[PDB]
């Protein structure tokens, strides 16, 4: 049986990125939909549960994506709600790379910190997109005190409240409208993550290298100019004085390996669910080696 | 040459169901379009008739689908109108499973009735969707007196009039707004089909098991609660007193085999046309074995 | 690695034609987008440059199409603008077959004319679509005096001005509102190309066969009635008195071979750019044999 991946994207069109990685991860064919909503996804899922039986069921799987974390969560829940009994296929959520990237980045930082970040302070700059929101979630699950920042308080609050409802944690929000406010927000922090939109600097060199409390910084933006000044994108725990840095390509290598591995697993059973909990567990295992 | 199926769906997006079955039926690649109309389909068909020659022509084919039977018919006619001379590929119409499901269900019921339903009365409840409309068509072609019912008279009339124009038959329409009216409509019938939308009961157990005239009931809805009360979805002629029942999975197994077989045939010549007439002929042959 | 072609079409949906030829030309999978614009294409390109490394980069490529030449040019420039350093894949522009068809047709006519059309007069009737616009461009690059005609002066001027800006040439525009005006426009011409929309005659037999200056005529329309009266679609330099004619199928055979060859080349490196200049160079080489 051909391994068929159905890609349900909440954006207007399906992500190109997710298509390439789906093929490299083991799908035989990818069929993508945009504009997916909780209401229209049920009929799509029906197509995955009424077309194959027995051993063949596991050769169809579902991937949910898009650029709005909360919307992706709602579509993913609607997918799971449509299943019943043995009428199900494996499914994965990874809006904008949120789960796979955050899992890779947080796993790498936690490992570099010695295996625990409990009680330490983490600041996620521009944390209101999918990647920042999943980063905040995973850091809070590791027991860090997390501040999720954005240019406008209410959008940062909505992101933090979404994280707190989905993960039963207590991330706090802060408004950092400009460079000076972002530089103030990292003072006293132990860990800083930059999850800004592509091709933007959020944290200049002088805003982190002189802050004694900061132990590790991590940047997800791969397109120059990098999210963090004073680092290289390939950094993977590189030392800068007494601090360490992870750049977007250092994180991205693990994110890609993890994403590809999850795709393959979608076709190994008809019962898999790949979201933050499972993807982060796998990321920590992969970071060990 | 790769076997390329072009899926032209009248709905906003192409059916997932039809993608899976197309791959399992023998397509190498499926490319799907939504929002297809009689006006925009011609340029799509041009892409199928000007790109390959000779032996390679039969390796491209067209599948038309969607949720509106009349719209599917009009797109399918526009496909056939665009062809000329040897500039053609094989084509299939199966909006919402209408042809393949109705052919399977009617073939199974006709066989169970001894090979003829001529002169007997058939009632199609919720018969205004594609499946009910093709069921009514095939029953009328077998010489049954058919009543096509829906909640509102005018929509039922439009469905019956569409059937009668396409098939040159004389199906009649009836309004059955609620349970009590549906129960009245089956009185005196020999055959009852339920073609309601997914996950709805249309005919409770008490509304058919005490009607002496009813010989066979058939339900297309596979999602609980089933369209007919008092039966199991896997029933395939199971006896209930002096009556027999076909459930959605009993019908669906044949529908799937038939749909897959038609896909394979699309690539065996560049001249095939698969609609009710051909699909029902094949269904009756397949039901024999 | 699977050879993945990403098809970015400026029309509402991706061209079926371009899908078939992409598969026959060597793509393993084609994923198509409509409604592509210079603003939304960057994120699509990101998916092609951040997902594969090293030897695998060349196994992803981009194809830009659609029915508006100027729009295709702008999307293609936005694709190239998104690349940086080694972060790139091969790309091709062929809106509506413009480059591959014009290259085939012009290469065949130039060859039949003895290898040069410098200083001669070429008229492109209905030259405002992608095919006519690229034909005018290539003829002007060969040193012909080109008049690009359409039913309305301003649309013809916009097409000529687009050609002149992209190719640094000096095509002129003319209004030919009807048959009589088109017949007047070809008087004194040496070469006449008909690039009208499908299924339309633009140049009746009597409008070219009695014009002593005309040496070669070429018609791109394959659907009867042909763009030029008095010729056959398979003509490939067939003599009519002292003149020669190329019909749409004579041109189309080379266009198809050329288009397929370009697709294969997209996967031979991650640095290829296939637009008028490169495609015409290849067409002239292919026409030699
Ligand atoms: C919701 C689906 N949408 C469709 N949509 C389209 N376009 N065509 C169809 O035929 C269907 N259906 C076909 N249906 C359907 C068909 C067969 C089986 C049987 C199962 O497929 C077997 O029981 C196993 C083998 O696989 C179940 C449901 C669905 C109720 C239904
Ligand atoms: C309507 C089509 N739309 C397109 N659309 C796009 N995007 N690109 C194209 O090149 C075309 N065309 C190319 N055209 C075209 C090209 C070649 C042949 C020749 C045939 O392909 C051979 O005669 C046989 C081999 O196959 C015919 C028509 C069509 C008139 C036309
Ligand atoms: C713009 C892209 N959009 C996405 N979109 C989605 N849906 N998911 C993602 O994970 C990403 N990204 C993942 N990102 C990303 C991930 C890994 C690498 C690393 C490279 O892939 C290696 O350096 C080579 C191996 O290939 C680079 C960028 C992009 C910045 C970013
Ligand atoms: N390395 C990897 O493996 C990998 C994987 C996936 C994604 N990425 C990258 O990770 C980053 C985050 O991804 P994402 O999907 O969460 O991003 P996103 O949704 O595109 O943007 C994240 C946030 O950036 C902020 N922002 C936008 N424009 C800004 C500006 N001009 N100044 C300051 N802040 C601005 C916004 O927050 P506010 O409006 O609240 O201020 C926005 O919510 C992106 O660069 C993405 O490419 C990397
Ligand atoms: N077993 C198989 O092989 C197979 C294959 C294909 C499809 N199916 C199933 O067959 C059934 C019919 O398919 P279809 O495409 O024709 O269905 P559909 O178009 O989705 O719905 C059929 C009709 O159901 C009626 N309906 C909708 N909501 C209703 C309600 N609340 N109460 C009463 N009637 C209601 C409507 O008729 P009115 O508005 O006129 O009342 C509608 O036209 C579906 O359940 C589908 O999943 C089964
Ligand atoms: N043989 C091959 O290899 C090949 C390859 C690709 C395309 N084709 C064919 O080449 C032709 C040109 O392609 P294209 O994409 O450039 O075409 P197009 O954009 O669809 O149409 C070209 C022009 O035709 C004119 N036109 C439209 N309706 C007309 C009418 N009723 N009377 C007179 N003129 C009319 C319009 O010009 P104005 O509005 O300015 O008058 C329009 O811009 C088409 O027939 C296409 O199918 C052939
Ligand atoms: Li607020
Ligand atoms: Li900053
Ligand atoms: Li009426
Ligand atoms: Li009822
Ligand atoms: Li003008
Ligand atoms: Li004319």
């Amino acid at each position: 049986s051909k391994k068929l991946l159905f890609q349900f994207d909440t954006d207007a069109t399906p992500s190109v990125f997710d298509v390439v990685v789906g093929y490299d991860g083991g799908a035989d064919h990818i069929t993508g939909y945009g504009n997916v909503t909780p209401d229209n996804v049920g009929a799509y899922v029906d197509g995955t549960i009424y077309t194959r039986g027995g051993k063949e069921k596991q050769s169809t799987a579902i991937f949910v994506g898009g650029g709005d974390m909360a919307a992706g969560e709602r579509v993913f829940e609607a997918v799971k709600k449509r299943f019943f009994g043995p009428f199900r296929v494996s499914c994965m959520l990874d809006s904008n790379g949120s789960n796979t990237t955050a899992a890779a980045g947080v796993a790498l930082v936690v490992k570099a910190a010695g295996g625990s970040v409990k009680g330490k302070k983490a600041v996620v700059l521009a944390g209101t997109g999918p990647v920042g929101m999943r980063s905040a979630a995973l850091l809070a699950g590791e027991g860090a005190e997390v501040v999720l920042c954005g240019r406008k308080l209410d959008k940062a609050q909505a992101a933090a409240d979404s994280v707190n409802k989905r993960f039963k944690v207590n991330v706090t929000a802060a408004e950092t409208a400009d460079d000076a406010s972002r530089a103030e927000a990292v003072k006293g922090a132990h860990f800083v993550f930059t999850a800004g939109a592509i091709g933007l600097e959020l944290l200049p060199q002088a805003a982190w290298q002189n802050e004694s409390s900061i132990e590790i910084v991590a940047d997800y933006n791969a397109q120059p100019p990098l999210g963090i000044g004073g680092i290289d994108a390939t950094d993977k725990g590189k030392e800068y004085g007494g601090k360490r840095a992870f750049g977007a390509l250092g994180i991205g290598g693990l994110k890609l390996k993890l994403h590809r591995a999850c795709i393959a697993k979608l076709f190994e059973s008809s019962e898999g669910v790949f979201d933050a909990e499972e993807i982060y567990k796998l990321a920590k295992e992969m970071a060990v080696d």
